[PDB]
């Protein structure tokens, strides 16, 4: 089974996206989407994702995570899309059978919080994810409540909405 992906009309986009201001390190305070479950045997740990603007105006997206007692660094490129705040994955063919990948910055203030929508399609299965970004490891319950409400607005139950636990190593570096 797989929860259907939301039509893009239900995914807002930031008023005037600032590529330079969105730069820097972001903390994953909230995680949601299909293929993301509350596996309480291994609760998700907070991972940080750094965006670096390049000359071509694309992003070098470095995600740092704590997996298997070691710091793993997963690197992609976000090629700008149709409108500011929208992106497509760079070197799509390098990933086996990545039919499409869309990134849409739903909302941000660039100083404390951001909310981004990712849609990935492979082998005719639609996978989508919503992440609650934070410049620190903690956000107020108001923005988290908005994150839960927005996630359910795309057809997401509560067991598919996860708040990764803050951790220190690999993530504050």
């Amino acid at each position: 089974d797989l929860i259907p992906a939301p039509p893009l009309s239900k995914v807002p986009l930031q008023q005037n996206f600032q590529d330079n201001q969105f730069q820097g390190k972001w903390y994953v305070v909230g995680l949601a989407g299909n293929a993301i479950l509350r596996e309480d045997k291994d609760p998700q740990k907070m991972y940080a994702t750094i965006y670096e603007l390049k000359e071509d105006k694309s992003y070098n997206v470095t995600s740092v995570l704590f997996r298997k007692k070691k710091c793993d660094y997963w690197i992609r490129t976000f090629v700008p899309g149709c409108q500011p705040g929208e992106f497509t994955l760079g070197n799509i063919k390098s990933y086996p059978g990545l039919t499409s990948y869309l990134v849409r910055v739903v909302s941000t203030n660039y100083n404390q919080h951001a909310m981004v929508f990712f849609k990935k399609v492979s082998q005719n299965r639609e996978y989508f994810k919503i992440t609650l970004y934070g410049r620190t490891k903690e956000l107020t319950s108001e923005l988290k409540e908005n994150f839960i409400r927005f996630s359910k607005s795309l057809g997401l139950p509560e067991n598919h909405i996860v708040f990764p636990v803050p951790i220190d190593q690999c993530i504050d570096g």
